[PDB]
């Protein structure tokens, strides 16, 4: 599973709050219970890492709708296991949906 | 870039013509200069690979639209460097160059 959203780093280990926290489009890649960011379909077929990032584990990680979150709509939260926090944005409800299914199955 | 192709076995190396000729129904990833099969997008995601199969480089890959087959349309040819040979089939003409493209890019 595989396309662009919009991504904000929220959260970092130990309840600190992440210091980069702007929005930043990123295509991103569902495969093998990890997640890797590129900065479009070329640099991931080419596997040129969005900004020198590693791919991440999806393993027991918590995805949800982001309620919580208002400044913007179709937005979903993921908690990776080890503390990191993301918001994501989808074009729309129903993809978004289908990113919260994609993640909490793999 | 990923999706289903009907896929067939053509060649094996060394000009050896492939025992295993059917077609067969698989889920394609183009990810990190390699492709890897998978039954569904499901399996794709969670990382378990299509016959244990191991994902193939696409390094020095020759792919093109496959004149000689007829068959059937919209299959195209690729050819990896060890040898192995294989047909796929896309659904129409613009995903077939779509996935020349992605391939021969990566
Ligand atoms: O450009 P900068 O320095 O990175 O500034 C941030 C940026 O404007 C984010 O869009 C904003 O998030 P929200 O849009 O979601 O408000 C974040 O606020 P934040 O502190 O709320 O996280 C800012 O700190
Ligand atoms: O079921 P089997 O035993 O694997 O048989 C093959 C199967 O019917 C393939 O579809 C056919 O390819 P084509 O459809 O493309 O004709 C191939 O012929 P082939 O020898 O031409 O490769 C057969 O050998």
């Amino acid at each position: 599973m595989e396309g662009f959203l919009n991504r904000k780093h929220e959260w970092e280990a130990h309840n600190k709050k992440a210091s980069s926290r702007s929005w930043h489009n990123v295509y991103c890649v569902i495969n093998n219970q990890e997640m890797g960011f590129y900065k479009d379909a070329k640099s991931a077929a080419s596997g040129i890492p969005y900004h020198s990032e590693v791919p991440v584990s999806l393993k027991e990680a918590i995805c949800e709708v982001a309620l919580d979150y208002k400044k913007k709509k179709h937005v979903f939260k993921l908690r990776l296991s080890d503390g990191n926090e993301y918001l994501f944005q989808a074009k729309d409800d129903e993809e978004m949906n289908t990113w919260i299914q994609a993640i909490s199955s793999a």
